[PDB]
C-alpha cells in the first residue's frame, strides 16, 4: 500500500533469494512462474528459492540478434506460486534514469533498497571473459552480495545487476519484448 513507488509493492512478492551452486543471488519474478537471474548464476535442474528446492522446467539464456550474450537467463519454475505480472512496468526500450534504486534481497542483505543515482547506457562490456551487450552502468562500489540486484526508477523496472568493478556497477538492461 504505502511505498514511495510501485517498487515496494512488487518487491514483497517478486524479489526473492535464490541459491544455486554458485552461491546466493537476488532473483526477480516477472510473471506467473517465470523469473530471471544472471546467466552466470548457472542454475541446474533445480534451485533453492527462499529455503525451498524448486524444479526448473525451462532455462533460456538470452542473446541479441548477433548472438552476443545479454547475461539474462529466463527460468520457468515448477511451482503453483505466482509472481505479480510486472511486464507493463518494464520499458519497451533500454532506459536511463537520473534517479535509480537498487533492490537486493539475500540472507546477507534482506530486502534492502539503495539509491544509486544516474543509470546510463554502457553498451558492450567484457563480463568475465565474455562479451555482453546492452549493459547499463551506475557509480556504486559494487561487491559480492549484489548479483541479481534489481534496478528501478519511478514506476519502472529497468535492469538487473550482473557485475561491477570496484567503483562501477553494471546491469543488463530489461526490455518488455524479452518477456512477451
Amino acid at each position: 500500500g504505502p511505498g514511495f513507488d510501485y517498487a515496494v509493492a512488487m518487491a514483497k512478492r517478486n524479489i526473492v533469494t535464490a541459491t544455486t551452486s554458485k552461491g546466493e543471488f537476488t532473483m526477480l519474478g516477472v510473471h506467473d512462474n517465470v523469473a530471471i537471474l544472471p546467466t552466470h548464476a548457472s542454475p541446474g535442474e533445480s534451485i533453492v528459492i527462499d529455503g525451498k528446492e524448486v524444479e526448473i522446467l525451462d532455462a533460456k539464456a538470452l542473446e541479441d540478434q548477433a548472438g552476443t550474450n545479454l547475461e539474462i537467463t529466463i527460468i520457468t519454475l515448477k511451482r503453483n506460486e505466482k509472481f505479480r505480472d510486472i511486464r507493463p512496468h518494464i520499458p519497451t526500450q533500454i532506459t536511463e534514469t537520473n534517479d535509480g534504486v537498487l533492490i537486493v534481497n539475500t540472507s546477507k542483505y534482506p530486502n534492502m533498497y539503495v539509491p544509486v543515482g544516474a543509470v546510463t547506457e554502457q553498451g558492450y562490456l567484457n563480463l568475465g571473459g565474455r562479451q555482453t551487450a546492452r549493459t547499463l552502468m551506475y557509480n556504486f562500489p559494487t561487491r559480492a552480495g549484489q548479483c541479481g540486484g534489481v534496478i528501478t526508477c519511478t514506476g519502472k523496472v529497468i535492469g538487473m545487476h550482473v557485475g561491477g568493478n570496484g567503483s562501477h556497477g553494471f546491469a543488463a538492461a530489461l526490455k518488455r519484448s524479452y518477456f512477451t
